């Protein structure tokens, strides 16, 4: 449906700070479709947001420890070592544009094209953040795809895009004319 | 065929991971397979899992191969000898579930200073990502599975794949001399108009 | 008395 | 038909080995179209066939010509002149992206960004290697294309299909799920 | 003006081969007409035709072009005087039809031992490519000829394109002065 | 009286 694309096109852009602590998200996800589980229900939301709470309740862990690797290993590095420029490291596109697996062997002759003699402690520090940048990337849209359809699962299609238009304008606008408190759904909040 | 083994038979785990065609042929045939309902903006179930778990793989495969390269390229450059290297202590999917998402590394790390307090960082790192990588690559075994059954369901049915590898485990069941002389395959047959 | 395929697709034995 | 389109992807598929010799090939294709060309018939399989036999009577004997005078030229060529490597060697999609003509001056262009300055022998060693790899490949094409509808049009289409799909099945399994004879063309050949 | 006789001397072949337009305009225009139909999956006789045509046009004049290139650059760094090229001993399509389709640099190689047993290595080469793109020429242009009817048959339709082509020729055997300006077009 | 194509299309004189 044309609004519904709106409403997700805008949840796309939200600036990421009202989604809400991935965690909890997760565990109200995964508390809420137990029902639909048992009943064998094969509804188009269940079926979206059951299968990305899978992706990142399996995939979430690692990202988050590769980054913390990553972050460790630039400490030990040794310094002044000229870290690789943003943009030259292999990105999502060119990523599944390369075959399945041998992605490694690209990124050591892209690296190796911009600097020949370079430590191995480095080269995996930027093979690491590369590979973390699309983990996260991948990630980011899974958890706002997961929130749109739980949310719209919850409450319904035409009552939460008719939420998400409501917010993303008076989050467009200034702050002057658009009262002081943001909308909220008032089925959470009416008696 | 008691329809009914037949059905508890048959489950896709209980294959010997021989059977599956390479990763790469596989998703390219499901894609060339599946094109078609996606163009026509189709909304049926084998066909949003099989979408579904083609982006996955497409998204993390990748990353997980390099991430098994680069343990090796660091094992390459660890104290050689030097560092015994611990198993069990490291962590495998299971107790994933237990742990918070994020702050992973922090348990993994501390279990590993529990072990040897003077352990390398390198080695230290080289034990982080081996995890890490058996964690994604069990979960992308599982995806593989899912994915090849969701599309030859597409395909055939669910009531002929399903009826299909249940004869197939069977087979390999029976002794090679005695099999025979062929092995069961799911028909694909064009009658004529 | 189908497999028990809790979710869309089916789950270890 | 998306079944058709399957049909087509498989024969594309398929180890090179399994598709008779051009002479035979074509000795049969033409002995079976002749008498819908005496009638004036328009059959699509027809058609095709005609058209194909015809590009591959023109134009095989050429590349294999070819393929024989690169070899020769091989036995002038200058000794350890470091044969051109691929990558510098313009392939079918960059010919069909690059304009219809002066195809020469791009393949000269891209060996001199290899090597600066390289012996004419070598460079016509090379030309005709590229040139005769996107022959053959366009004529491998051809060959499928040819047995596809010559079989298709003298035993129907469905049972060629049922034959293409079971074997490429076959084929496509490991060794251990698979049998232990490969589907033969008495299939196609028996009625239904 | 008649159809019958209109009919009978329409015949593709019988064009000057200038009138014809440019390869590459020609192709990028079938290829944009057949577009749709392709799309659609069709089936038409004209449909098939012109795209197998249009196929192998952008797969062998390149290839073609290219060997006629290649043949003159090694005319030009040949023995330049000595060694005088052989007049038509080469074979064309006429007698290729004829040899088996795997051995034709074998029977080129005994017409020009034939003509010279002392000939040297490049010569040979050149002749041997000067003779294959003879053969591949004539037979692209059959192909270009027979893409551009079809294309425009399917445009316009055969009825109109032969009485077209009709006008066509008896204009070109008019002298210039009482002939018109312009030559006539479709649907006029 | 049409000048039947031999083959699919029209062939030469």
């Amino acid at each position: 449906d044309i609004n519904a694309s709106r409403a997700l096109a805008n949840v796309y852009d939200l600036p990421d700070d009202f989604f809400p602590k991935i965690d909890d998200l997760v565990r109200d996800a995964k508390d809420a479709l137990e029902p639909y589980w048992k009943s064998d229900s094969i509804k188009k939301h269940v079926l979206i947001a059951t299968h990305f709470v899978d992706l990142i309740e399996d995939f979430w862990q690692t990202t988050q420890g590769m980054h913390e690797i990553a972050e460790s290993l630039r400490a030990v590095i040794p310094p002044t070592t000229t870290p690789v420029p943003p943009g030259y490291l292999i990105q999502h596109e060119e990523a599944e544009e390369i075959p399945l697996g041998d992605l490694f062997k690209h990124q050591e002759e892209r690296i190796v094209s911009f600097q020949p003699d370079y430590p191995i402690t480095a080269r995996i520090h930027a093979h690491l953040k590369a590979y973390a940048k699309i983990n996260e990337e991948s990630l980011d849209r899974a958890r706002r795809l997961l929130w749109w359809h739980y949310n719209c699962l919850l409450w319904g299609e035409a009552q939460v895009t008719n939420y998400i238009s409501r917010l993303r304008t008076w989050l467009s606008t200034p702050e002057k004319y658009r009262g002081r408190d943001a909308p909220t759904i008032e089925a959470i909040t009416r008696p």
